[PDB]
């Protein structure tokens, strides 16, 4: 058989829609139809290879993608034909490290990325670990359920990680993909949220979704700002993609504070270690999540706690995608659909 | 009435060692007569004000105090005269903040520091609140003690919030008057510990006082070393805070593993944001410690677990002591010695 | 000079409504006009003279006192006059013990209990240790604030140390004046909330505040009757007045699961040692809430998360509450007020 | 194709030492060489079908078995032949459920259990899978390190459990099998370690193992005299469960300290309402642990910080090492010694 996908085969140059053979389960593996499949800025990160690992070319990106298992190899139990179920970024783990028998396989140093290392979901079929993927919720749909493959399960336990508790501020810093669900997580785990971005159509998203204060940080200094307004915040979640940002978060948390990282933009951020010390912040970098968080955040979204904010978009206009999502004009999540 | 102290009367000049009234307490403070009093880098940074928050002027300088309570106030219960005490940096706190009900009173926005914004221990005598002072061991010097109330509950604190465990790896960077004693809490604590250092005779040091590894940054690449030769350590503690060393702290640390950042330095440091996040790496900012904190680490010196390298000078020579300390001569702790 | 109150002069008997001596503060002391004063369960037990420790006679109950402070003594600084405050049972602690030190003052030796080794607010004015008491919200009313003082503080500590999180099962035993806002601090941190009683008109009032489901334990075995409808809880909160509730509390988990204790009913609970062991279960006393606990708990009833139900009645119908308590005829809290 | 081993095929009756096929291990399966055994109290229940859920007959016990590994089916990476392992309580787990996948697969529900639902290490060979055994350190001998399978992994998890630091005052009751081991991983977890029993001999045991203080229960008190020697524990592991030790373990603890139960001991135990919950106190069950713990536990062996008290016997010899451990007379662990 063949198929469509849409190919990465030099670092910024746009991606080609091409026909490419489809992917075949071999043992312990399963095929799945891609119903829909989340833009991640992972994904022009990818493409455009400015980070220090880079993908191997050609690849398909994609690792919000979901569908049906279409086809089963020998050795598998986990799922079954028919069953709906996600390929997210943690493709597979080794299962037997130090990080996968402590439950964080997300650390683990021989796991595979799916959209990366293996070809991911920007295509009609891809072959996926049945150990390693998201078991979909019965009454969430695939355009919807989508981005809790990353951007979901990223935030949640980004969130997780901050050390934050009920009644506690939290601030969501860059309120994108992953931004726009990580206020209602945030909201559902009984958190106050305040949101910082740079362009006032996302702190009005925020504001819709949940968030209690809302700075613009191209109008002020958003650190001077909450610390006004709140009395600094107990946590914060980095997933802007500007290193400026990282730096402005650290001046946004009370003495003790935490501030999660989730955003991968190029580089270093500066980093006031006199005051860190001084004010005993905790700065933590939080990377996906494990099979564990995944399934915990899908319930959320189940239980209708969290909802993606989503405009669909078709394979063929992927370039155009990425041009928007590059310039900022992206609400909330575009996900290529694949549906009849 | 009168006692002998030594006092900044104006930043960068010369310390005077001065006839003054001897501090008298009123209700709810104790009165201590030193015996004791240990000298470090923050010393310096007090006289020469160069730290955002200046000292007011003038000032008796001096965090390490210890000696005994020679008067008390009214309604004091904690201790009573003839307790062998130590006065520490942390004061006072407001008893009443968000931090100091948490049991966090080192993160008190209104706490007071000894020898910095109030008198301290570079005298005689000293005034002090009961409430936040430290209860030395009996079995212990007061010269020897004395480092333990700085050094040793700062590198203590520090060891315990990079959130490892016996049998797990800890990285000391820095084996100088921080690091010396911070190998000797890691090894009570059931660390194994790897020293880092560009210099082989406090290399040296560290394997004396039970340091399993030992590497030479000067020669090699300590972060490539550790991550082959102990798959990177859990922990790392880093001592002396300086771009280079922060840089291959996260280069040694494991995925998952925590840095806690024992120093004060000046400007910011660039964190790379790509490591820190994939590698879902925790950096901590850790100075000195509670009072819980504080009796804790006395209890290691008090057992025989912990004994700092110290030396003896007199008040008077102060000047001389400050001397060697800027220029890097001072091996341990100087310690001043008010006993006859 | 004088004031009313309820006093118990003998243990078993009826409280005696005498005018008695106003107390007036001394230094470090203030005194509070009652305007709302909450009737705990435990208030009846310190009236039997029930306990293995036993208040002394004579005494005033009533640790969930709140109103105005009419007079401040010397050397206070938290409080004023006018400041909206509560006095609940941990009516001081030593301040210094390592309990204290730890932010752990519930745990302290030294501590005093209002309404029990010291006297209460079942009576127009208290003195108080202005260090320990609660500052209350202006948005809230005595009479509905009152429960927090006890009630609302516990059961928020309680369910902290459940060690549950967002997303996960509670279980609320017993859902009268701890029970019924436990519900909604469960709901407020994030939790599903099963609850179990004895009575379904107590049960649905659980399932009004919160409640996703509910089990009447007279009606059938609730343990088998959870495991079946929610697969066991991750962890339960025990209040009810009933030993044998709590050992049905500990076969209502899934393997690893926590059970927290409020509930003081005399004597022993069967505990199946076997199962605990093999299926690593943990079983947790929980006792009130530190003053951070209780600052914490307060906000919620600020916010509107948590809200009392209650009903009010005259300082000389005491003895009548407490007949329905007894009965277990009470809905939710019942606040003496004390509005003229 | 045939092989020795000791095989129960009828509830209490003795074992019958019996020629019988080799296991081969299919996909997923390796085979284990048995180099040594070790032998416990589980093995006896095993054997009486004395527990709950039964084995089924006829069955090899042994859950203690190194060895080599000499031959692996298909689908295997984590071991190869010639690698020394072991094959634990936990023969498999099934991988997918809440508690696999959060690094709990103790908790798992469909586990399997080695030489109980499954044939163990009373055999010279024995099928095993490679993802659940443990890897053995290299410069510890099969015997040593077989009890550590056992014995070792459940009491230093014991310990973990009790959620103490170094420092702190750890209790050990019961310094029998688990109890001599217990000492050891105390004090290389800095703890400090208190030994209670009722027989001089094991007191002495564990004050040459490194135990600070050592109480006879016969003679005195336990409870008042730690609580008035050291001011309770802050930890307390009880590795022989009975009601005595249980209440004695309740009234050792220092409020807000942590009971850890290593024992599977029969029916319901007492447990007093009143003293936990004002205390709040920590009821918890523990016994064996994950991979991880396994793994941790086995490093301690390796670094010469853990030894059993260990002695051998023969195979054939099985039923006379059950009576010894019937009757009590056993000191230490038995191994079986497979060894030319
Ligand atoms: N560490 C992980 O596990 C993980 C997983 C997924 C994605 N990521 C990262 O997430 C980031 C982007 O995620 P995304 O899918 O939401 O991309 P993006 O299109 O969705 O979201 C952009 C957001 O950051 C923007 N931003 C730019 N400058 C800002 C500033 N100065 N302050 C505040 N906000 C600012 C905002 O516009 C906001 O839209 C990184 O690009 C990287 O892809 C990390
Ligand atoms: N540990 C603490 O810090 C703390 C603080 C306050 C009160 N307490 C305790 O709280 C308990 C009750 O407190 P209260 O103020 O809510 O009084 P209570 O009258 O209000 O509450 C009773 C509740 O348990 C009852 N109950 C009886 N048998 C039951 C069973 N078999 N199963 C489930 N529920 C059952 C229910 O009727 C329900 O009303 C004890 O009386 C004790 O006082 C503990
Ligand atoms: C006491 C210190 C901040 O150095
Ligand atoms: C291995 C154990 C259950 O004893
Ligand atoms: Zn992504
Ligand atoms: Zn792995
Ligand atoms: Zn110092
Ligand atoms: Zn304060
Ligand atoms: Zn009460
Ligand atoms: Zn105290
Ligand atoms: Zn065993
Ligand atoms: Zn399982």
């Amino acid at each position: 058989a063949m198929m469509k996908a849409a190919v990465v085969r030099a670092f910024g140059a746009p991606l080609t829609i091409d026909e490419v053979p489809v992917p075949q389960p071999g043992p312990g593996q399963v095929q799945v139809k891609i119903e829909a499949s989340g833009v991640c800025h992972t994904d022009l990160h990818a493409a455009d290879g400015d980070w220090p690992v880079k993908p191997t070319l050609p690849f398909i990106p994609g690792h919000e993608g979901v569908g049906y298992v279409s086809a089963v190899g020998s050795g598998v139990s986990r799922v079954k034909e028919g069953d709906r179920v996600g390929v997210p970024w943690l493709y597979s783990a080794c299962g037997y490290c130090e990080h996968c028998l402590q439950g964080w396989e997300t650390l683990c140093e021989k796991q595979q990325n799916t959209g990366y290392s293996v070809n991911g979901g920007y295509g009609e079929y891809v072959v996926a670990d049945p150990n390693y993927v998201g078991l979909l919720p019965d009454k969430v749909g695939f355009v919807e359920i989508a981005p809790i493959l990353c951007a979901g399960v990223t935030v949640y336990k980004g969130l997780k990680v901050t050390d934050t508790r009920p009644g506690q501020w939290v601030v969501i810093s860059g309120i994108g993909g992953l931004g726009h669900v990580a206020v209602q997580y945030a909201r559902a785990m009984g958190l106050r949220v305040a949101a910082v971005d740079i362009d006032d159509a996302k702190l009005n998203l925020a504001r819709r979704l949940g968030a209690e204060v809302a700075v613009n940080a191209r109008d002020t200094d958003p650190a001077a700002w909450l610390q006004k307004e709140i009395g600094g915040a107990h946590g914060v979640l980095v997933t802007a993609v500007s290193p400026k940002a990282f730096s402005q978060a650290i001046g946004m948390v009370r003495r003790g504070g935490t501030i999660a990282l989730n955003g991968l933009p190029p580089g270093d951020f500066g980093t006031p270690i006199f005051d860190v010390v001084l004010k005993g912040i905790t700065i933590r970098g939080s990377i996906v999540g494990t099979r564990s968080d995944l399934q915990e955040s899908l319930d959320f979204a189940a239980h209708g706690d969290v909802k993606a904010t989503v405009s669909t978009a078709k394979l063929d206009d992927v370039n155009d995608v990425f041009g928007r999502l590059r310039e900022g004009k992206v609400e909330g999540r575009v996900v290529l659909d694949f549906s009849r």
